[PDB]
């Protein structure tokens, strides 16, 4: 999996690099200090043998060589090292975010309908940030403590042999412990982040439905259902922090041994008669260079450790399947008869649950308008989607002028299904913005073409602003049957060879519905045109109408017929006007 | 402000006096190595007073003790140091968000209206997180670098009053430096957060908008629209990245003229004879106290400053204006006759729009069943929506039962009307769940009574796991006939004084209608019942249908009359047949 995550690196790989290296020429300046102290004390006044004019001018190129490295070079290496460092991991994210949002967007409808948006986003955002540490402790810090250990363990081992041997014995153990405390850290980490994710789904979820929450003043109850997932949220967090304060001593406390079971040892060598007690005064000096990096790591690794749960998570969801793939065979086909069949169609949304669609069988030649029509639950959106292909057919094919619908390219077939679901979008953005969501690439003129048609263009105007009105977010700042007839407009300005209404008329009263049942009636003409509806009458003139009960095509005839038959059809519309 | 995020401190300002406090006594252990090795160099081995026997015993003992100290005493201190930490700060935030989550579950349709979910989360969850280095970088760490800046500077001020005042010297410039970065970066900051919500802001609205997407192939096209605001996100991180690096540079170039500015004046006053290398030398050694913690406090100050900024953030959300306010007046009222009263009211949703009711005077009197029809755009909703008060009537009042609107206790006003409105919501929960949200403090017996009611009950059985089934996000796993009738479910689980149904049969076929009608007609019977509708036949039976136009009252009467008029009412009803 690092390989993975290292994959976003590779093309930064340089940056990455040159980060490191300043890095090291970066110890250089801390030692810079020390070594000025000793040159004014022994070469201007310890050397004795210097004038109060000479040694008064060399101490004015050493507080000139000094200032020179402090105050130029010195803030630029600084300057680069950290812009660098950002820069790099900044731009990495973006990059993966990048992959993520095309991601989700490839995902399929029933993905979405088993979850939840806040957490979904909490991982495109939060856990990918999280990440980011991973490319700045692990991939440009750790290094320089390691390289600082070697530096330190070899100086040591000239220094002495055995007396450094003293030092490493910590070591073994040390690793160790990182290794018993690491995975769990993950599991609390990852544990933790989840919380969040969900109080993220809880938050986006209440949030947007409030008008629910204040309609049955149900604020005190709700503000409950909070509490708990952000106690929750709580309570793994805390978890989580004490063992990392937990694994934080115990870690050090094995480091600390360190320095004692040296120091011990260095005397009783010095004084056994082992070694010169200067090597002793000399050795125990570089104590510092070891267990000191020996103690950062501590807590880099900790970091990381929460970084790798964090890529666990963006990873899993990566990881997702795609359910509606293109495969091999993909083929951006034109649909020039709107010719669609039916064969022996079965849908199930579940294995576990029961079929929606049993056996289906149902052809529309091209211009034919079918209406579809039945009890409330019966299957008619459902069956409808399965064209689009929102989801891939159980049992049984559906072909479009010959082609199985999954031989098309997705993009190909949905291009050219204009369709107006039942309950209709809207982003939180202009009138303008939301019609052009059918073509993205049209006309002013276009657009207000599709308007007019859709019987939009009118109240538009009326409109604070018009056509460039901000809508409010999801569309709120509208009426019921102004904003379905915005979707309508969508319809026109896609103008595909197939038309899909699903309960297109919703929201209307009676005398809008008329203007767009002529505006339809036109632009249906010679389209091939599926229509779900409960409000009979607008339905009357179809070609052909299909009555759905129970997941079954039970009824199938022109409204003149089926009225004859007094049937299942006749039943229902004869429940109007009685 | 930083008495407001204070406020929130306060009662742990216990818990973190203690974690200051051991927060010092560690510096004590630091300094124990350094003790340890002194002593045995200058303390046992060079006593010139120690039998072979005695040193030895005498450097065990300083052993011994150091085990004990490090493997005994500092683990505690070490874990509690942190936990203490954490522990603190990650209730104060989870206090914070219980806040938030209150405010907004008070703002108004408005607010709402003209805010971005993903974004306002964004707040709730990101920037609050952020302001968690405030409590510990700040409150918690800060400090015990100006401890030791003082310990530190105490000891040089006996060493050479006239020598602190060559390190000192750099101080005032530090703090200026500083004063000129803080204000930029804390912008930077700001403007940064402000980038990555609404980056959050999209993602919400699209993920939860994809039906749209997916159905006109816009994936290419909004996969930009994505990356625009990813990029601008990642602009500003960058802006803001670079700063923070100059800033570093910067305000260190100063903190490292500090060790030089006092060898090149100790230096030079050493040979005029200030005083000699003895105090020369003494007042270098201590040089890593007083610009260390300088350089630490940098790291200190950046950190700080991006806290300030979120910080600002989030009181601004908290800032926010609530419209709908209860004021001193508020008064549970119980409704013991739904007597409504519009008089002479007039809306607009904004100062500068126009208005959208105009002058309306209507009286509705207990036990009657008020209609409203019209064209769509009419007003309607809008009117309506005024009784539960969810935005407060621009000109005029409504009065229930006598009592202004205004008086009522907005709870008990809105928990005594029992609405429908037409674009109805689901939680991603059960069923039953759902339900409940008409009266949480429900029998399991009523709330299938409530759904036989609604009509629900029945197809609630066919379903997986029935009432107890997940309906999806959004509560997109039902029909539309079927998401409906849970809402009117509600309804009766409420079983309120005043019934507001806006087109609460919408998505159910001719025969669902005519149930729910039936159980309605009854429900209605003895109800203060207010029906706005579009299928008009399902609304004859009404007491007085209004007809409302351009957001005025044109028309009123009985189904009957209102036919005889031969008026605007007819026209539409006559549209059905005709
Ligand atoms: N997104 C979904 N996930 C799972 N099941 C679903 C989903 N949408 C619909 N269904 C199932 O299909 C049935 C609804 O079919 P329906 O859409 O109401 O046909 P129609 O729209 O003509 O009334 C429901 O009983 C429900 O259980
Ligand atoms: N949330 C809102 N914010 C701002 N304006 C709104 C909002 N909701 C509705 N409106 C305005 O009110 C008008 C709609 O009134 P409407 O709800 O359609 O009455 P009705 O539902 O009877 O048709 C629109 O023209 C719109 O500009
Ligand atoms: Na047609
Ligand atoms: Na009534």
């Amino acid at each position: 999996m690092i390989k993975r995550y290292l994959q976003f690196v590779k093309p930064y790989k340089y940056r990455i690099f040159a980060t490191i290296i300043v890095g090291i020429i970066k110890f250089g300046i801390p030692m810079l200090i020390p070594l000025l102290i000793k040159y004014a004390i022994d070469g201007v006044i310890n050397n004795h043998a210097l004038t109060t004019d000479e040694k008064v001018h060399h101490l004015t190129i050493a507080i000139g060589i000094a200032l020179f490295i402090f105050v130029i070079v010195r803030p630029p290496i600084e300057f680069i090292r950290q812009y660098l460092a950002q820069w790099t991991s900044n731009k990495i994210l973006y990059d993966i975010r990048k992959k993520l949002y095309n991601h989700l967007q490839a995902l399929s409808a029933r993905f979405y309908a088993n979850n939840q948006v806040g957490q979904v986003i909490s991982r495109v955002i939060n856990d990918v940030e999280q990440t980011k540490d991973f490319i700045l402790t692990g991939l440009m810090n750790i290094w320089l403590d390691c390289i600082t250990i070697i530096i330190a363990l070899s100086i040591m081992f000239f220094l002495d042999v055995k007396l450094t041997l003293a030092a490493l014995f910590i070591f073994p153990f040390y690793i160790l412990t990182v290794y018993v405390f690491f995975g769990r850290l993950r599991k609390l980490t990852r544990e933790r982040s989840q919380a969040l994710a969900e109080v993220q789904g809880f938050l986006h979820e209440r949030v947007q439905g409030i008008s629910v929450v204040k309609s049955f003043a149900i604020e005190d109850n709700e503000a409950k259902n909070f509490d708990k997932k952000n106690t929750n949220f709580l309570t793994r967090a805390l978890k989580h922090t004490r063992w990392n304060a937990y694994s934080f001593a115990a870690i050090n406390t094995v480091t600390d041994i360190g320095p004692i079971i040296v120091i011990g040892v260095g005397a009783y060598l010095a004084i056994s008669g082992s070694i010169t007690v200067g090597t002793l005064a000399a050795f125990v000096g570089y104590l510092e260079l070891l267990f000191g990096p020996l103690r950062r790591l501590v807590a880099s690794f900790t970091t990381l450790t929460q970084s790798f749960a964090s890529m666990d998570r963006v990873f899993q969801l990566i990881d997702e399947d795609y359910d509606i793939k293109n495969g091999v065979g993909a083929q951006p086909i034109e649909i020039k008869q709107g010719r669609i069949d039916i064969d022996h169609v079965s849908f199930q949304y579940n294995d576990n649950e029961a079929p929606i669609l049993k056996d289906i069988n149902l052809s529309i030649e091209k211009g034919e308008t079918v209406a579809f029509v039945g009890m409330s639950g019966g299957g008619k959106s459902t069956l409808i989607n399965l064209i689009p292909r929102f989801y891939d057919v159980t049992s049984g094919q559906i072909l479009i002028d010959g082609h199985n619908i999954k031989d098309f390219l997705t993009g190909s077939l949905r291009n050219q299904i204009g369709l107006v679901q039942q309950d209709n979008i809207l982003f939180s953005d202009t009138v303008k913005e939301n019609i052009l969501l059918g073509r993205p690439t049209a006309t002013d003129e276009e657009v207000v073409e599709a308007a007019k048609m859709a019987n939009a263009h009118d109240f538009i105007m009326n409109l604070p602003q018009g056509y460039d009105t901000e809508v409010g977010e999801r569309g709120v700042k509208l009426s019921g049957g102004q904003k379905q007839r915005l979707s309508i407009a969508r319809i026109f300005l896609n103008n595909p060879p197939i038309l899909i209404l699903d309960e297109a008329t919703s929201a209307l009263d009676l005398e809008s519905e008329s203007i767009i049942q002529e505006a339809l009636d036109v632009l249906s003409k010679d389209r091939t045109t599926l229509i779900v509806a409960h409000r009979l009458s607008t339905i009357t003139h179809a070609d052909k109408i299909v009555v759905i009960e129970n997941g079954h095509i039970v009824e199938t005839g022109t409204h003149r017929e089926l009225i004859a038959k007094q049937g299942a059809y006749e039943h229902l519309y004869s429940i109007q006007n009685l």
